[PDB]
């Protein structure tokens, strides 16, 4: 249910996403080490898809960099 928002800055790696999302959600000292692992993605702010190997991943980065789009949105559920 929780969203989240975030932009692709210089193209992250997945993990320098992850640790942004981390850095992010609770800086503090909570539930920053992974983000349950459960993320999902929505780009252009519109349609829902969800990643866990490097290669949804992969898809995403050349969707929004073809598509033009960097939108991106966080899903836990």
């Amino acid at each position: 249910s929780e969203i989240f928002t975030l932009l692709v800055e210089k193209v992250w790696n997945f993990d320098d996403l992850i640790m942004a999302i981390n850095s992010k959600i609770s800086n503090t000292h909570n539930n920053n080490i992974s983000p349950i692992t459960k993320i999902k993605y929505q780009d252009e702010d519109g349609d829902f898809v969800v990643l866990g190997s490097d290669e949804d991943w992969n898809v995403a980065k050349e969707m929004l960099a073809e598509n033009n789009e960097k939108f991106l949105n966080i899903r836990l559920y």
